[PDB]
């Protein structure tokens, strides 16, 4: 019904950013990662800053979005991607990651090391956690209980994330006494970054060209100017958990996430709180089911 002539799209036009803003406390909050055992980096001054820049550039992507001139997710994503790069310091070696898509060739591994370790027992305790054995040629056989995201695409279900976490504690503590005095620290630590009885192995980057493809469906459900309230948080909360859980870059995944279902809410006007003090959203995210998300996510949020 309305043409953007810059990006040459026809859309229907949204209200745009809440002219009521979140106050700046909660501002400072926007896109922190505040683990439950450790919200210690989001009081400081640098993580404050971070976190209200984002909240600024998440409104700018909404006013951007409401009047027609973001187009699809790819492109978002890649506002929430030059955001992300923009806060990284001089000399970053991860630069190159935080910019970069994740490809086939690799896989993808977060070992549940600091700051993860509130995830072990939410893996152990999880409703659908089942007891496997994996086979590892460091440790040998392990006792893991084993948490399997998985998705609903088009009547394919595909594997996301797989947790893992180790349950044998003290034979684990001897096992690595011997893999470190054999290997050294570091040298261990680095096969470690891969093979780390406690880990997340990450989607398979395969699945990304049809997880992009979908978000992009996502997206445009969610540009709609006739949806309801329920219809439209559902969206965002889908958009949210497609793509943290498909974690499509190599690095600022979880932050690029965040951004882009917080700027999909500004363009419709609503201002949403910070996600609650304990609640890591894109981890949030990766231990549930999508539906299990969608009915949930209100309740992660502070208010
Ligand atoms: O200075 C910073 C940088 C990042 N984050 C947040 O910490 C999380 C980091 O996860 P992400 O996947 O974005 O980054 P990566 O784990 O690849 O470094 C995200 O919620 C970020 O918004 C933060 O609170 N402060």
């Amino acid at each position: 019904t309305s043409f953007n002539e810059a990006s040459r799209t026809s859309f229907r036009a949204l209200p745009g950013p809440s002219q009521r803003q979140l106050e700046v406390y909660d501002q400072c909050l926007i896109g922190a990662a505040r683990w439950p055992d450790d919200s210690s980096k989001s009081n400081t001054p640098e993580n404050r800053a971070y976190c209200q820049s984002m909240y600024n550039s998440i409104r700018s992507a909404g006013d951007e979005i409401s009047r027609g001139g973001i187009t699809s997710f790819e492109e978002l994503w890649g506002r929430a991607t030059e955001w992300r790069l923009s806060k990284l310091q001089r000399g970053e070696p991860l630069y190159s990651a935080f910019a970069s898509e994740r490809t086939s060739d690799t896989d993808a591994v977060t070992p549940l090391v600091k700051p993860y370790k509130s995830v072990l027992a939410r893996v152990v305790d999880h409703e659908d956690a089942h007891d496997e054995i994996m086979q590892d040629n460091l440790f040998g056989d392990l006792n893991v209980k084993v948490y399997r995201q998985t998705a609903y695409l088009h009547g394919n279900v595909i594997p996301l994330n797989t947790f893992r976490v180790a349950t044998d504690t003290e034979y684990l503590r001897d096992r690595v006494a011997h893999l470190r005095t054999e290997l050294g620290a570091k040298a261990l630590k680095q096969h470690l970054q891969r093979y780390n009885p406690d880990r997340i192995d990450h989607t398979n980057a395969s699945y990304l060209p049809i997880i992009k493809d979908h978000l992009n469906d996502l997206y445009r459900q969610a540009i709609s100017s006739d949806l309801s309230q329920a219809e439209l948080i559902s969206l965002i909360a889908r958009t949210h958990w497609w793509a943290a859980s498909a974690m499509p870059d190599q690095a600022g995944s979880a932050a690029k996430a965040e951004f882009a279902a917080r700027a999909i809410a500004s363009a419709h006007g609503i201002e949403l709180p910070p996600f609650r003090n304990g609640n890591v959203s894109d981890i949030e995210a990766m231990l549930s089911g999508e539906e299990e998300f969608v009915e949930k996510y209100r309740s992660l949020l502070d208010s």
